[PDB]
């Protein structure tokens, strides 16, 4: 575990992110999932997965889909949340975290994918905890085993 | 730092999008993406926060969603036109897609660290200081400040 320490809702958050990745996988998309949790009370504001294949979407990464599914929120709500993602965030999803002032991002794995985003979050004073979750590494591997041209065309 | 012949069209369309969004009751921020080689508009969009209850459809994001999935080779010779200087999320989109050039209507009503970050990451940013863009955006912010604050996460 790099980038910080686990906190009390991190098992719940990563479990939901993984469930969303597994749902996306079963739909025929890239298994990338997320959810946004209130750090105070553990409430789930929203959950989502990557909709690139499901909707032919350029922008609906797992983190963007998760934020879309939370709906419109007052800016102050995002300030004590953690965004859970099964996969290290790209520059756009990094940008979402910074723009909304989401203080903390918990990342399943950064072996299959890492951008300059991960470092940039730390440059901008955000917390990025990489938990190296084997369940996230395994489902991404099953997608890449089946659909390497879909994966390497995306990244 | 040479102009593209398509920049007047790009900013005209971006502004059309912003004015349409305003008339629909949304945030007046618009964009389009143009192929630098032949002047093809690949997509166009405006902020859809109020229209769709969307926390992600900033004008720049809407524009890029509207383009559909393009090949990396195509994004690498495009300009993204936006009426307003991009937030950190829309800056991240430009970097992620490899869009080399961003033409900005104005950075007076709004500017993030993204404008300089784009240049740090090797992208060209052009700020036109367009008075049409500054007026419609100031009018929205003056009349609906809480709605503006929601749109920038504040
Ligand atoms: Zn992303
Ligand atoms: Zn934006």
């Amino acid at each position: 575990v790099t980038g910080g320490m686990a906190s009390k809702w991190d098992q719940k958050g990563m479990d939901i992110a993984y469930e969303e990745a597994a749902l996306g996988y079963k739909e025929g998309g890239v298994p990338i999932g997320g959810c946004l949790i209130n750090n105070k009370d553990g409430s789930v504001l929203g959950r989502g997965h990557n909709m690139r294949f499901q909707k032919g979407s350029a922008t609906l990464h797992g983190e963007i889909s998760t934020l879309e599914n939370c709906g419109r929120l007052e800016g102050k709500v995002y300030k004590d949340t953690t965004l859970y993602t099964t996969l290290s965030p790209c520059d756009m999803c990094t940008g979402a975290i910074i723009m909304y002032g989401i203080p903390r991002c918990v990342v399943g794995e950064n072996v299959n994918f890492k951008s300059k985003g991960e470092k940039y979050l730390q440059t901008r004073g955000h917390e990025v905890v990489v938990v190296d979750d084997e369940r996230c590494k395994k489902i991404m591997k099953q997608f890449i085993d089946e659909r390497p041209q879909d994966w390497f065309e995306d990244i």
